[PDB]
């Protein structure tokens, strides 16, 4: 994940490989679309859902070991991870399905916020030192616009 590359195109495509059993597919698709919309709203980037491995960002829910050298740890802890821009697995976003995925206030983790964070990494964004920023390393649920001034500046500095 220590990559230093950005996408050389702005028409990004994503493929939802599979789903979590905690939420309806329609809810999941909408959550991801809304997470992407957060970044496309402040950049010339566009995100189009596709149905092929040829997508730039492949999204998948997994548990424990799932193919890469970074297995999930089950309940809590690591919630998900994504690889920086590049071919192959690069740009892909993985979500730990051992977590209780939900939305808004309440128990469990907001798939919307975590996705937005993950897509940030999939776009090449590094972590923020601002505790209130979306790209902060530690998950924290709060209401209001997910993107903090620092997140906007970071993404705009790249695209
Ligand atoms: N419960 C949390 O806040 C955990 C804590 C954590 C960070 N790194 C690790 C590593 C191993 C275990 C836990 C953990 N953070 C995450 O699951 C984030 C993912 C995350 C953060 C958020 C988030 C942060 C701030 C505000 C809102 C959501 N949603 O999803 C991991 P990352 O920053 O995407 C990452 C990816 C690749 C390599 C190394 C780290
Ligand atoms: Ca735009
Ligand atoms: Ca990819
Ligand atoms: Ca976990
Ligand atoms: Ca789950
Ligand atoms: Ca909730
Ligand atoms: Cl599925
Ligand atoms: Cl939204
Ligand atoms: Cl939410
Ligand atoms: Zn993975
Ligand atoms: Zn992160």
């Amino acid at each position: 994940f220590e990559g230093d590359l950005k996408w050389h195109h702005h028409n990004i495509t994503y493929w939802i490989q599979n789903y979590s059993e905690d939420l309806p597919r329609a809810v999941i698709d909408d959550a991801f679309a809304r997470a992407f919309a957060l970044w496309s709203a402040v950049t010339p980037l566009t995100f189009t859902r596709v149905y092929s491995r040829d997508a730039d960002i492949v999204i998948q829910f997994g548990v424990a070991e799932h193919g890469d050298g970074y297995p999930f740890d089950g309940k809590d802890g690591l919630l998900a991870h994504a690889f920086p821009p590049g071919p192959g697995i690069q740009g892909d976003a993985h979500f730990d399905d051992d977590e209780l995925w939900s939305l808004g206030k309440g128990q469990g983790y907001s798939l919307f916020l975590v996705a937005a964070h993950q897509f940030g990494h999939a776009l090449g964004l590094d972590h923020s030192s601002v505790p209130e920023a979306l790209m902060y390393p530690m998950y924290r649920f709060t209401e209001g616009p997910p993107l903090h001034k620092d997140d906007v500046n970071g993404i705009r500095h790249l695209y």
